[PDB]
């Protein structure tokens, strides 16, 4: 079939594995069969390694995401990222990925193609965040999240000059989750920058978009200082 149903089938298989309905060998066999049915041999060879016991579920998910990036499958990328951030116990990152998927789905049904690139770059940043979390590199996670907040700031700046309103609400929700994550990581300046960007977005959405700009410059300057 189409690449839309492949992502749904793979997501259902991984969800069954995570909920405990099936085991590792059953998951490997089912996902390999799904990949072979759609003609994707490169993903099938990766799943063969999990079937052979060489690698684990998380490493296989990472390799599958890297291969899907090269192949250009987007819904598969979102499914794989959600599965990765569910294997590592982080509900907040899963919520961020869910909101990002909603924005991508809204963007693909219209002519907006500039936001697709932004969502791709932020997917790259989130993948790097997951890789740093897997290595327990807590210093790199903060820098990657700062880059993610800068990308969200770029998106909100682009959206304000347009008529989009639900984009502002989704970005505000994402920024609030990011600020909560920063607070739980024992940081306050980056959390303050995230909340400043969120406040600017909310002020622009409310109707007062003149006070939003000074907040935007203040927040971006602070983020650039804290990235170094
Ligand atoms: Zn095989
Ligand atoms: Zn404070």
């Amino acid at each position: 079939g189409t690449m839309e149903e492949l992502a749904r089938r793979v997501g259902r298989a991984i969800e069954r594995y995570l909920n405990g309905e099936i085991n590792e060998v059953e998951l490997a066999l089912a996902v390999g069969h799904i990949f072979r049915d759609y003609g994707l041999e490169e993903l099938h060879e990766i799943v063969d390694r999990l079937l052979a016991g060489e690698i684990s579920v998380l490493e296989m998910l990472f390799r599958l995401y890297e291969a899907a990036v090269k192949l250009g499958l987007d819904d598969l990328k979102f499914v794989l990222l959600k599965a990765i951030f569910k294997l590592l116990n982080e509900p907040k990152m899963v919520k961020i990925v869910e909101i990002l998927e909603e924005m991508y789905k809204r963007a693909v049904k219209k002519g907006d193609e500039e936001t697709i690139k932004l969502l791709k770059e932020m997917l790259e940043v989130l993948f790097e965040i997951a890789k740093a979390i897997a290595n327990n590199d807590k210093e790199e996670v903060k820098k990657l999240l700062a880059k993610f907040v800068l990308l969200l700031l770029e998106m909100v700046k682009r959206a304000i000059k347009k008529g989009d309103k639900e984009t502002l609400k989704l970005i505000h929700e994402i920024l609030d989750i990011i600020a909560e994550i920063f607070e739980e990581l024992g940081d306050d300046e980056l959390a303050h920058a995230a909340r400043l960007v969120s406040k600017a977005a909310e002020l622009a959405l409310k109707g007062k978009k003149e006070e939003a700009e000074k907040l935007f410059e203040i927040a971006e300057e602070e983020l650039k200082e804290l990235i170094e």
